[PDB]
């Protein structure tokens, strides 16, 4: 599914209400257009993987979470579980995402 933080209040209870299944969270800038040129990719795999929770942070609306998460290069995929970071990785490499989720599948 998918869960929109709209400000740290909705990023530590969407951390703890997903219990032990993966959490890749993706900072990107929704007002910019090649960075929002992403989203049929990351914020696609919901159809596909089903058994996976991608949170979607806007660093424009939610600039406590981008301002307490250091992302000062956008896009930036992290992976959290159980809330905590277990591996995180700058760049617009989609395909990397697979790989990535692969590995704490």
């Amino acid at each position: 599914m998918v869960k929109q933080i709209e400000s740290k209040t909705a990023f530590q209870e969407a951390l703890d209400a997903a219990g032990d299944k993966l959490v890749v969270v993706d900072f990107s800038a929704t007002w910019c257009g090649p960075c929002k040129m992403i989203k049929p990719f990351f914020h696609s795999l919901s159809e596909k993987y089903s058994n996976v929770i991608f949170l979607e942070v806007d660093v424009d609306d939610a600039q406590d979470v981008a301002s307490e998460a250091e992302v000062k290069a956008t896009p930036t995929f992290q992976f959290f579980k159980k809330g905590q970071k277990v591996g995180e990785f700058s760049g617009a490499n989609k395909e990397k995402l697979e790989a990535t989720i692969n590995e704490l599948v």
